[PDB]
């Protein structure tokens, strides 16, 4: 239940074929790891692996790296005040949290020789036998965290701060976003329950309220996010960039900002592959569109038209079949997007991650909302263009076995099906399936001087677990917010159902980092990043889509000017409430920015405190008339008219007398 | 043609009734002015006035104030580097420009005793006899500037920098905005000429092009504006606030940011009068609306219907009468807005100016565009609601003297009339009328030891001139941009005509500061301020209004869905080109921000430069096992397994041998 002081573990898989080359790479690697000053020790692993364990040897060397990294943060404006010296007073002023500690150790093992560490990064360099580097878990803290999170009804800020301290700013920002999104989701849950009973099906007022809620949630999250970035000391990390190791470059250009000159990739090749990404997206659009029109037409055919052979559940099967088939096609599309993003060089890790989020968001947008879009904007207004598909299915079924009545309430059943079906299969695939797969591997598996067998056992089991990426849970929550933003007017209870899911999701991902995945390398982030852009786009499209859906599915016939007027009125109401909420949150005066600028002014004011009259006037005028006497003349005689101030007083008084006389 | 070294002039009008009280105020004032260290001298003026002239006595005291003010700028992040000391090396590094010199002198005469100067501000304090404080002109530089600006075809950057150096950042920002607006107005001038001959009347493509041009001009001006704010060293002055002297307060609260505590006004009274401002605006709306429907209905009646008694020019007179009557009603409305803004306390001068710009922009918006709005959106689509006004005018004219045929080409004549009529009456009222009024006063008017009569003559004539406010010329140019943004599709040549006007306006205001007004007190500004907000709002409304006008006045009948679709398509095209232009200007990498962050990093890197391995690992592990030997035990024995790195090397090699054997 306790680690042995291991800061980091390196796997170093050794293949049997490339044996002695891996031996040479291993000894060169451990020479690099003793060069950087980390105490290292080698242990056996499964499948010809040498799990090496690295910790800080000298706490003075570790505090030296701490001071250097804090200085590098302060040079780029991240830290408000400079660390003074390694007199141990720096650690006494601001203590090193475990997230910062493991981040600086990973920077010592990862950064190249110019920065101050060894480069062991496997993909670019000769260290191909290095499989992965990871920090261990603390099972006592893990059990205490999962018990305290399952016991609590809501989560305090100190739980998010503990998640920060032990897991990094990215995981902390995710759990803070989930907490704030749950506590803001409690509002349209209640109003959707109060608009499903009291108000009619497809109410306009719920659409306008959902637009208002989406705006105020997005802007309040942005304000809370910059407040948290002030509080954790991580504000401004988006400006400093981290170079990517997998970057390949042609030549090297001059230093733009700093002193050292950087490498460059000619961007025309990047624009070439970035225009290559577009036919892939169009092919995904037409493939998913053909699949969804095939499945939806077959579902409509066997449900409404073909009520002969085959029962009702035979009719209900293929849409459920599509929903279960959706993870695999989503997985191969995400793998294709990842390979295409790895195909293009991005010099910074931030631009690489942003392009990856953009591709994954486009793909998950299509595979999440294409069915509801083809239901709302195709099947309801003009389902006569899909009517020859019904004749095609009739003609195939007539040879196989030897009037449409389109209803506007099918979108409600489809939205309810997507909601409960997606959350059930998501909870199944998220936590249940990997846990029972780990139990199956434990049953499949069922020296070291008998002190560490229980420890090296859990280390070898932690080796096999995949690394936890927070982008997936961000993508799940952003897709859920898109559901609430643009399709909750179909099923007004769905937000309420999402509310319940969010509560267990706030524990479920808290379990998934706990026992189902290894500890992620703790990175620092300013914000959630591109998910702000995706969230704002989902809100803006949510207003238009909600009002277009409420007008069309409201249902002498539908007139075009009603649809256009409702869309324009909702979009302008969205812009108006956006300006109003931005104005109020501009006036609300969050405390962290205030305390930041106050402490900065106190620092510069300490630097400030680090740093008769008519006698002086008559003295400098005396030097002026002395310079006149040394040698133009009218201005000097003009200023020598009235040198003394009392002379000006009495001359002004007699001037007032002269103006009195005239 | 040369000043006598006078930094500033104070008028100090003395009324005959309040004589000795003004004498006591005068002597107390000159005691304050010799307390601050300024050499002062009193001269006669007209109408019982004592024009006092103040200059720097000690250049060391002046450089002391220079260093203190530069330090106060650097403490709030305005200056990138601190001024080191008054060793005269500060002036040798960065010289004091004349704008900064006169600004610091005006701060010495204006700021209260806590700041470091005397308070002589007339409105709040007992210094009611003080009329106005102003700096003098330099007639040689003024003549050289007006000759070089009339001779040039375009203006270089160095002319704007000379205007900066001698006149302050506000006047510099205005002339830079006018230059950039002229050089961007040359584009839709040419495209409007090429859309008036080639394309038809009311073309859609010109409306979309005008929207695109308005977006790219606004965003390019914002980028050029932050570049100029970097270059002049005035970036960030919008953050530091200047307290208003006319502020009246109830009590004093704590310090939010700084060390010294500030005074406060209870904001509920401010919200009370800010809700009072709204019935005034509604009354202005209904008054201007009744006036414009009366004038427009009478014009339509005497032109189209009443073609009997009275000629055609009798018919054309009342619209011209309204255009000439528009300055007086605009003047009384601006005076009412100024009195209402003076009624409300604003603690900072910036918030006071912003509220004043907001009120003046609303009023000038109504009195500028109400006629064109009632032409486009009332007279064209349904002019039958104004048809009983025609019967009312017929019934009055039938008793006075003892079928409508609405044409869509009246808006073109009205736009041409507004363009050429407004620019002609604007050039008349701007430069011609005050110059001939000054000539009339010179003919009406037609001691000091006969050295300064020509100088004190020009000083007494400069006393009578009104102070130059840049808000008026900002308002004129923003109204012109609004004309181009939302009504240029009516008359596509108008932008071209505006282009010609802008050229002479770039000299005309350059004459108006020259001979028709006194020198303004040089203030520093970060940006043009609220005119950015008014400009962006005018652009956004310009897209909608241009497309609605092109659809309605295009002209079986007008269908509502066509109007709504055209409005929605143009507004979405506006948002799309807004995102695209913001993306390109985010990628364009302006040089000034780069050089700023580079020089800041070089400063902090100079502060940075102000500030074996396995032996250390084995030494700290030796201390660790010594701490073990002094006295838990499994981790210590684990790390004492393989202390030496070469031991780990050979143990790893035999581990590879063991994995080879199994
Ligand atoms: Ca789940
Ligand atoms: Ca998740
Ligand atoms: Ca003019
Ligand atoms: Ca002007």
């Amino acid at each position: 239940e306790s680690n042995f002081g291991v800061d980091f573990v390196i796997h170093y898989k050794v293949p049997a074929a490339e044996r002695d080359e891996a031996e040479a790479g291993f000894v060169q690697l451990i020479r690099a790891l003793t060069t950087v000053g980390l105490a290292t020790e080698v242990r056996h692993g499964e499948n010809e692996s040498l799990l090496v364990f690295v910790k800080v040897a000298s706490p003075d060397l570790f505090a030296k790296q701490v001071y250097r990294a804090r200085l590098g943060d302060w040079l780029h404006g991240v830290r408000v005040s400079a660390p003074h010296n390694d007199i141990a007073q720096a650690l006494q002023d601001e203590p090193v949290v475990e997230a910062e500690r493991l981040r600086l150790i990973y920077l010592m093992i990862t950064k190249p020789h110019n920065e101050g560490g060894a480069g062991v990064t496997p993909t670019n360099a000769k260290w191909k036998h290095v499989e992965s580097i990871f920090p261990l878990h603390s099972h006592s803290f893990n059990k205490e965290w999962i018990k305290k999170w399952s016991s609590k009804y809501t989560l305090e800020q100190t739980d998010i701060d503990n998640i920060r301290d032990k897991f990094g700013e990215s995981v902390a920002f995710y759990f803070a976003f989930l907490r704030s999104y749950f506590r803001f989701l409690v509002i349209p849950s209640a109003f959707g329950f109060g608009a499903w009973l009291l108000l009619g099906q497809f109410s306009y007022l719920y659409a306008l309220l959902c637009g208002l809620w989406s705006v105020v949630f997005f802007e309040y999250w942005k304000k809370q996010e910059v407040d948290l970035a002030v509080q954790w000391g991580v504000r401004g990390v988006s400006s400093i960039q981290q170079s990517r190791p997998e970057f390949e470059w042609e030549h090297e250009a001059e230093d733009p900002i700093t002193g050292e000159p950087v490498k460059v990739y000619p961007p025309m090749k990047r624009v070439k592959t970035q225009l290559l990404q577009i036919p892939f997206a169009l092919a995904c659009v037409v493939a998913l569109g053909a699949l969804i029109v095939t499945c939806n037409s077959l579902e409509v055919f066997i449900n409404e038209v073909y009520s002969g052979p085959g029962k009702q559940y035979l009719g209900f099967l293929p849409t459920i079949f599509l929903v279960i088939g959706t993870p695999t096609i989503s997985g191969v599309l995400m793998g294709a997007a990842e390979k295409l993003n790895a195909m293009e060089n991005y010099a910074t890790v931030d631009a690489h991650d942003a392009a990856l989020i953009q591709k994954q968001f486009v793909l998950n947008f299509m595979t999440s909302y294409m069915a509801l879009f083809f239901t709302a904007f195709v099947y309801i207004p003009f389902g006569h263009i899909l009517h020859p598909f019904l004749n095609f299915w009739r003609a195939t079924a007539q040879t196989l076995t030897f009037e449409f009545q389109i209803n506007p309430a099918r979108i409600s059943n489809q939205m309810f099906y997507f909601t409960v079906t997606a959350q059930i299969v998501n909870f199944a695939t998220e936590v249940v399936v990997p846990y029972i797969k780990q139990q199956a591997f434990q049953k499949a598996k069922q020296e070291d001087h008998e002190e560490e067998a229980e420890f090296l056992q859990r280390v070898r089991e932690e080796c096999t677990l995949e690394e936890y990426d927070v982008s997936g849970d961000y993508r799940e929550m952003v897709m859920q917010f898109g559901y609430v933003a643009m399709f909750s007017v179909a099923w007004p209870l769905a937000a309420c159902c999402f509310l319940v899911n969010n509560w267990v999701e706030l524990r479920s991902d808290a379990l998934k980092i706990a026992i189902s995945s290894r500890r992620p390398i703790p990175w620092r982030t300013d914000s959630i990043g591109p998910w702000l852009t995706a969230l704002s786009f989902l809100s803006w499209l949510g207003s238009i889509t909600s009002s277009a859906i409420v007008y069309l599915c409201s249902n002498s016939p539908l007139k075009a000017w009603g649809l256009l007027l409702s869309i324009l009125f909702a979009e302008h109401f969205y812009l108006v409430v956006q300006l109003a909420v931005r104005f109020v949150l501009s006036k609300l005066d969050s405390p962290g920015l205030q305390k930041e600028r106050k402490e900065r002014f106190q620092t510069k004011k300490r630097l400030l405190q680090e740093n008769e009259h008519s006698e002086k006037i008559t003295r400098e005028a005396l030097e002026e008339e002395a310079r006149q006497a040394s040698i133009g003349t009218p201005e000097e005689m003009f200023w020598q008219r009235q040198r003394g101030m009392q002379e000006t007083i009495e001359i002004g008084r007699r001037m007032i007398e002269q103006q009195l006389a005239a």
